[PDB]
């Protein structure tokens, strides 16, 4: 069975990458989720006028990802997550998010 | 301090992801490079035009990755690689590559 990766790509107001990444430091239950293997939270290195933060999650299967999305644990972790565009998103530097999905065809870990 | 991720993004002819991914199964020395940690080879799902395959490499530092690019093993692994546009490359499904670079702000592995 092929592993699976999801990417949540966040476009952020310039300068806000570091404060946004810090939100991911403390766990909110992902460690309890069936099929979850790893998470990376990254800042893209470039000269763009917005920041880009990506959340990569590695899963034993797409199904395990799908089940996480429907889970109480996911819902709870995201209850206070808002976008700049939301009516109550005044304090949010998160301009947009876009989800990308991938088959992991090969993995090596030293 | 912070880990580092490099991405090589391969823009491929439609349908060629799987044959391309198979070329990455066999290690060619990257695992001997100081600071190398992990490699993922991904296929982007639900693409309708060109196929897309990404090679993600995870490093102890940007310096480690920089050293890999200068290495003999990098050279040896890539010596027979051709883009479709190369004089002898017409049969290659590889249309282009683009490199992206990331600071890893947070990582969790179950
Ligand atoms: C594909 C759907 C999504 C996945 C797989 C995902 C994954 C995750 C994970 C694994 C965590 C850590 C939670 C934990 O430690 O238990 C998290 C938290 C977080 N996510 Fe997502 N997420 C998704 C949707 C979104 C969306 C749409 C946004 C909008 C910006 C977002 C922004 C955030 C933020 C800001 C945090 C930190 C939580 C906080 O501030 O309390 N996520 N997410
Ligand atoms: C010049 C454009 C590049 C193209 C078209 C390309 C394509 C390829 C191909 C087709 C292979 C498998 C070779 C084979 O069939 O034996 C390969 C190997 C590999 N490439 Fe690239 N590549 C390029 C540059 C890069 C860059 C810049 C990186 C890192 C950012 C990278 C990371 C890797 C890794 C880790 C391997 C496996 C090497 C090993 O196991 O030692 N490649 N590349
Ligand atoms: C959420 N990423
Ligand atoms: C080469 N990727
Ligand atoms: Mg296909």
């Amino acid at each position: 069975a092929h592993m699976f990766m999801a990417e949540n790509r966040l476009q952020l107001q310039k300068g806000s990458a570091e404060e946004t990444i810090e939100r991911f430091y403390n766990r909110q239950g992902i460690e309890t989720i069936e099929g979850f293997q790893q998470m990376f939270v990254t800042k893209t290195l470039n000269t763009e006028d917005t920041d880009e933060v990506k959340i990569l999650t590695i899963w034993e299967s797409e199904d395990s990802f799908n089940n996480y999305l429907n889970s109480d644990v996911f819902k709870e972790a995201h209850k206070n997550v808002r976008l700049k565009s939301d009516d109550d998103g005044q304090q949010s530097p998160i301009l947009s998010n876009k989800v990308f999905k991938y088959d992991i065809g090969y993995h090596y870990q030293k």
